[PDB]
């Protein structure tokens, strides 16, 4: 029968290592275990650190998992995460919750710190809905802090709102006068940030402009918040002049300060092509209409750059799809678009890979990500992008595939990749 | 024999500015609005030469002159900075005066792109118009910030008047180095008031109201938002609006931006202070134009109204006029501040024929540019900047002029 052993027909899959996964709600959980059961497993073996983040078990361990998953992603520098649900009213009543929890994205950002930079997933075929983005915009939204660490309370009637700040070394204590209620009530609140914080944020957007070779802006409200903006616009400025300008003038790029107002309405008029650093509001809300823009609100990246240099966070940055959910849980037909999850595990394999100098799994990772754009711009695609390309209305069956026709086109498509490299 | 009559002006609180703008209001005065209307027009000087002379006091006297008049009408003026700080010799970095008259008068401004058929927006299905209601008082606007020097303790407090004992809110413990910090808050009655302008103008203009807030995050803060305006809602608007085929929602401010870029106009977006001071200039950019915009100050007494242009006052125009060099700046935003005070007035007197003036002028404005006439930055807006010749547009004086001609003609005709 032959004294050559012939070789084998299965063939090794990649060592990928270390990666800290969250598990998340609904249809994209549903997603995550099949981009994994048809993507990710068949060709890389991982040692593979899971932590529960859906709602019910958020609710069982009083929000800590989301806590050990963030310290979990600290010890491992890889996480990747999938959409969950952040409870209103009616997610208490529907599951019963202890409490209406916080966003996780907002407890693990506060614990890992770090700037999410948000791109659009661009397909030739779905068309922009703002004519002259023909390069792509990158926010750059500092991660911590602002409304999202805030204090905010009702303020019963009157009475008198001051903020106080008493020095650690027990000099005189300041107090200022927010606000004397003479006349009802009303609401207050308290937020912050920290200079650290803020130049790490400078730093993340300085490198990620010299890597792009685009220019970059940051946005503030500065001439408002005079001293609390004011801080954000010297940090960087100087944090450039120190280190950075020289290497803009040799790429022939630039650094310049902005008025929100004034970014908001120069990014709508622009050609794209530029990094914008955006206070961590202005980017939760600003990176919205740059998605849309784009075409479709889903079609976006979101990684977590941490300050380390090291440790890096991909998650997918769109809701639930509970419709879909729903659907699904009752046996019906779904489409639903799983580029955000899929582009969530191969950020964060390719982040896996450059900390590995894994050639094989770095290899893989841009492998898929060029799968999943070269198969829709075939024109196999799920229906919310065929209703991009034809509006809702004109779509028919045969315009799109339901949500296991797409994830299996998509695993023929890596395999034929994989095969002929 | 009877003289050739002006129409009847009544009250009107002027607000001078700066720069090309102040050159441009006195141009739209002289040829515009003199000729035709005849005002007791109450002027307050707002250059910043003379609110650094009178110690910002003129922009609190214009303000008191409102609530008096009922009509204002302001000019785009200098909010100083640094630079401007050493080249007027500033006593202070003086806060901008719309702020301060905000502060003093109320209400909500409403902002709305002016559209002309030739030129084109940069969404592509917005085909109905957006307005947006602007709370114009509170948080950012009013709050109190600070540099955090070092470690320590950030707290905010609440003392009640009436001697119920004090709570306190941990802000941050700066352990390690220092940071910012800032307190803001709002009032139930403004909110309420936001509110009731915001119904009254959905009803007015028949489309639906949306609210925006981050009250997912703001619980408390934004919350107050939400609950104020669904009570109002219920209790006082939801029968109307029904009649008229519209609703009310709240969305979550994410949603709303998002859901905005993808729709087809026709809605009024009711937006805390921030949201509307920057969401705008998102709209306006997205109409085609930053500066074709009207800006509307409604006050909450239901009759008292400030128009103001809501852009820059446009320096490089102005050192270029100062050369004694032609300048192509646009001056419809300006006018159409004095048609929507011009508007009202009519509205409170009664005078029909200075509403027919005043509807005739912002009609012949989008004329004039629908028929091809326009300053450079419209011109640029059809064939992109680098393909303007000279001979595509109208300089500040010529498009001036040719609104004029028009003007004059459209009110013989009738
Ligand atoms: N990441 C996360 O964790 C998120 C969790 N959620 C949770 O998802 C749950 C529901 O969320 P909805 O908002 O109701 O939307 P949906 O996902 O149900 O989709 C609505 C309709 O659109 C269509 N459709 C959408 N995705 C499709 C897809 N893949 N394929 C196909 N069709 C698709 C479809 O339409 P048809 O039904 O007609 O086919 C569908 O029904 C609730 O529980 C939310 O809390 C929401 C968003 C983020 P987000 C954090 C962002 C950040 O951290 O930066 C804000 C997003 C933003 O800012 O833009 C939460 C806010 C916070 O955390 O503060
Ligand atoms: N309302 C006001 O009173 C404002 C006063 N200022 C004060 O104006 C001064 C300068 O301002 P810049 O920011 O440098 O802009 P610019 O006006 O000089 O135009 C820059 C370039 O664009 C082009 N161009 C613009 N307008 C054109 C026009 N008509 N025709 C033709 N081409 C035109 C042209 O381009 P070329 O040169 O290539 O031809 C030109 O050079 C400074 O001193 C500022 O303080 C700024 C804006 C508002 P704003 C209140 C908004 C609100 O309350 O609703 C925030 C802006 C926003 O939110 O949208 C600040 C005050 C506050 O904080 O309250
Ligand atoms: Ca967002
Ligand atoms: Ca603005
Ligand atoms: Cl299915
Ligand atoms: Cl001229």
């Amino acid at each position: 029968s032959g004294l050559v052993p012939r070789g084998s027909h299965m063939s090794k899959k990649i060592s990928g290592g270390s990666v800290v996964e969250m598990q998340g709600d609904e249809m994209t959980r549903i997603i995550w275990e099949l981009i994994k059961e048809k993507l990710i497993f068949p060709y890389v073996e991982l040692d593979l650190h899971s932590y529960d983040l859906g709602i019910e078990n958020r609710d069982a361990t009083n929000d800590q998992v989301t806590k050990d998953a963030a310290e979990a992603i600290k010890k491992h520098n890889v996480g990747v995460k999938c959409a969950t649900i952040t409870p209103d009213e009616k997610r208490v009543e529907e599951f019963k919750l202890k409490q209406m929890w916080k966003s996780p994205n907002g407890t693990i950002r506060n614990i890992l710190g770090g700037t999410v930079f948000r791109e659009a997933i661009i397909c030739k075929n779905i068309p922009r809905l703002v004519s002259g983005w023909v390069k792509p915009i990158i926010i750059g939204q500092h991660a911590y802090g602002d409304q999202y660490r805030a204090t905010d309370f009702v303020v019963p009637g009157p009475g008198k709102v001051e903020i106080t700040y008493t020095p650690s070394d027990g000099t005189q204590k300041v107090t200022y006068l927010v606000h004397n209620f003479e006349e009802g009530g009303g609401v207050a609140m308290g937020m912050y940030n920290q200079d650290k914080s803020i130049e790490d944020f400078a730093h993340s957007s300085f490198q990620m402009a010299l890597s792009k070779g685009w220019p970059l802006y940051l946005s503030t409200k500065n001439t408002i918040l005079k001293k609390y903006d004011g801080r954000f616009k010297d940090i960087f400025q100087e944090i450039y002049d120190k280190q950075y300008k020289s290497q803009f003038e040799a790429q022939k790029i630039w650094y310049e300060h902005r008025l929100i107002d004034d970014m908001v309405a120069q990014a709508m008029k622009s050609e794209g092509g530029f990094i914008w650093a955006c206070k961590n509001y202005d980017g939760d809300v600003q990176s919205d209409s740059v998605a849309q823009g784009y075409g479709s609100l889903g079609m976006m990246t979101s990684v977590l750059v941490c300050p380390d240099g090291k440790t890096v966070e991909a998650e997918a940055a769109h809701g639930t799809v509970t419709r879909h959910y729903r659907m699904y849980q009752k046996g019906q037909e779904t489409s639903t678009n799983p580029i955000a999850s899929i582009f969530a595990w191969t950020r964060g394999l390719a982040h896996r890979a450059k900390l590995d100098n894994n050639k094989e799994l770095a290899f893989f990772a841009n492998a898929l990500e060029e799968v999943s754009i070269e198969t829709i711009e075939a024109g196999f695609m799920t229906k919310d992008l065929a209703a991009c390309i034809k509006g809702l209305p004109n779509v028919q069956r045969s315009d799109y595939l339901n949500t296991f026709e797409f994830m299996d086109k998509l695993g023929e498509n890596l395999k034929i990749k994989l095969a002929q490299a």
